[PDB]
């Protein structure tokens, strides 16, 4: 199944910029080439261009609200053609606000995906119960069913159609979460596995019991949303919101690669790789790095190593 | 049930000074305002002053004596009094000789209780067997039933009265035994979980068999007693002995967290947080939070997040 | 059982130098004195000294193979003799292109021996499928009996017997195989827990399950060659190929305490310490240390502690 490379160079759904120069550093340091080394053909949409919203006053708390919605609105449109196409697409963020536009745009084609969240937040605040009123923070509660009608029409968001239950979602790294995301979950009965339960289980049996959660009464395609501040902050630091205590490089590559095996993926966003959030020009490498070989991972690269077939190696 | 915070400013059970910095270290920190933040009623009652014993001459080997003895003795009277009044005691080390005092006035009010005690050390040798003569090696020799007798009575602890048998006791993390506690604890029939079980079994499976082995017979009331150098130099740097391969921060806070759900937590030791010893300012906040995470997690605070009862966020 | 420790100060497998200095950088940090602390007989059989071949051309691709050949025919016949007198040969590296000499010796004592590899790299490339030449990165393919005559005789190594199958190999820590070397282990069936497996199953279980394949069947001597790029760069960063997402410092421990308690280790290798890649002075401290202690928990010291026998502490 064809790959096609989608870039969102958007940063408004953060109060400070900078996010929106990870799509270039993940290009810069050769990820389109080297995905053309895996087993899947591979087609680059090039970046997305967005259009600023002319005095994009805040809608109450919330910060660029018609700018978010109108890159997302856009995004979303693209990501169902390539669906559409039988493709499988690949987002570069750009922040988490863009997963508004990519699952909904997924969901257009595939109205029974699932989605596994990966991230040390719940991104799940309303217009209503964020502090901030970023919309980094609030992508899941635009895209579940189950908060429709449990905040205010947001300017810029009417396109937007809550496409996934909370039934259809498993968190995976969490460890940052506010007192109304925290409510939310636990009201909504959403599936996680916060670093208390990785650390008991083991990312093995995380693993197996996320897809019989999510797969197991019946096979549907994976929607994986991957915010690079679920790894601890040793492996992905140049990101906006690092929290301590996170996934292990190791880890994050397990996910990918029992995501990889299960032959269900179908859409991919690789997001908050900030490139000038970098204490260092290490460190910016280090995460680049890490994002590129999450995405390829998620292609086929393992880390037992990969050969081509039909090919006699002696 | 309340918590009453004791400072516990001592160093002399240590060769160097330092240490006794640790309780001010953390307060700056924020421990008490933070502790504020959760479900406990929190009371402080302050840093003990100690009295240093003039002329205080070494006992054979063992050093500073009268003075560790004095203190312990004085801490162990307001542990017992706080214990009395139905309030959990959160002693900030200062170094793990004052384990002495605490768990000594615990035992006055809760003669029942267990003691698990997170080291990357034994903190077993007696007045004969230790190598150094620094009490802060010999704390649990001199609160174990089983070493009664088994070395001469030390100056300025006769006070003290052996009041927990090695069966009551679990250790976690232990990386750096000498040869005599080896020989003590596998002797006296010890339960212990080297980084060795912990590699083998996982930090979940270790808390289970913890509490099995100390609470499935009877629940009673359970002393907490938290060196932080059980936990790697990468997390908790800024301490006396460091020793490398030690439990991660998330593994700490594993323990912290099924802690705090057994609904037994009595009394909390957080000892050897030396802000002297930090290579550099980072990593003696580094480790200050880490012993103020650790904390909070012993009382309440879950990665996976809180929220107010009786308030609908939404 | 005797232990005798041969330096094997080597490099010529490798393009760069520095790894020859290894043996003295291990001996510095005083491995044969705390070898001395441990429970076996150590003898010291000094460092071998290695004749430069002149005008040693490459054989097609391959670099320095008379070199590499001589060094490891003298270095297997030093082993043989050793092996013969009934003690246990410890080869400090220099590169793993000595572990041909190593593991060719050891099986002229113990034919039936097997091998347990811990490598991020399986180091199993032929004249052939190498893209480098250099000779580190195939020992085991001249070790193999099924890769007998699958590639043309290399200068040097015409005293070369292959001496082990493929099913008498165990390797651990895998994470970065070349696409010839993966067609090769699959293609052998070769056993192998890469990182991904480490991960899922825990070092534990994939102890349990490395020696229920290797001696389920019947007990025989145990080669462990050990690589310390085998465990990830923040432990052994001074080493020629780091690769991150490596074993950590607690599960190469964990290794080696699993293998001392077979009883049956018989010939060890400690390969690619190289002195002169660390990034500061702290950095080969770091791997030496490791290296030592690694070398250490091979012949008894365990991290819950020792003690002598026949002797009563207390
Ligand atoms: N991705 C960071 C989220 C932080 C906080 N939950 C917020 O909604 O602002
Ligand atoms: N807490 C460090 C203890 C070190 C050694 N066991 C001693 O008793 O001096
Ligand atoms: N030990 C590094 C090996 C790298 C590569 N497999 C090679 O054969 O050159
Ligand atoms: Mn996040
Ligand atoms: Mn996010
Ligand atoms: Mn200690
Ligand atoms: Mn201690
Ligand atoms: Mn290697
Ligand atoms: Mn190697």
């Amino acid at each position: 199944k064809p790959i096609e490379i989608i870039g969102a160079p958007f940063s408004k759904g953060q109060p400070r910029g900078g996010v929106e120069k990870g799509p270039a550093a993940l290009r810069k340091a050769g990820l389109v080439e080297k995905l053309k080394e895996t087993e899947y053909n591979v087609r680059d949409h090039g970046d997305l261009a967005f259009v600023d919203v002319p005095n994009d006053s805040p809608f109450q708390i919330v910060k660029n609200p018609r700018s978010v919605g109108k890159a997302n609105e856009q995004l979303a449109a693209v990501v169902a053609e390539t669906q559409k196409n039988g493709t499988i697409s690949v987002v570069l963020g750009g922040d988490h606000s863009m997963a508004i536009g990519s699952i909904s745009g997924h969901a257009r084609v595939h109205p029974d995906l699932c989605v596994i969240w990966v991230d040390a937040h719940t991104d799940i605040n309303t217009p209503l119960t964020t502090s901030s009123g970023n919309l980094c923070g609030q992508p899941v509660a635009f895209l579940l069913k189950e908060l429709k009608g449990k905040f205010p029409d947001v300017p810029g968001f009417s396109w937007v159609t809550p496409c996934i239950s909370a039934k259809d979602i498993v968190y995976i790294g969490l460890r940052d979460v506010d007192p109304g995301e925290h409510y939310i979950i636990k009201t909504l009965g959403i599936k996680y596995f916060s670093m208390t339960e990785v650390d008991k289980l083991g990312i093995g049996k995380v693993m197996e019991e996320t897809f019989s959660y999510l797969l197991g009464r019946k096979k549907r395609p994976i929607h994986l949303s991957f915010d690079v501040d679920g790894l601890d902050p040793v492996f992905t630091p140049a990101t906006g919101t690092p929290v301590v205590g996170g996934l292990s490089y190791r880890e994050g590559l397990y996910i990918t690669e029992e995501i990889y095996k299960t032959g269900l993926l179908s859409g991919l966003d690789i997001m908050e790789v900030n490139p000038t959030l970098g204490k260092t020009p290490e460190e910016v490498t280090r995460t680049v790095n890490t994002a590129v070989a999450l995405t390829l991972s998620c292609f086929g690269t393992k880390r037992e190593g990969n050969h081509k077939p039909e090919t006699d190696y002696l």
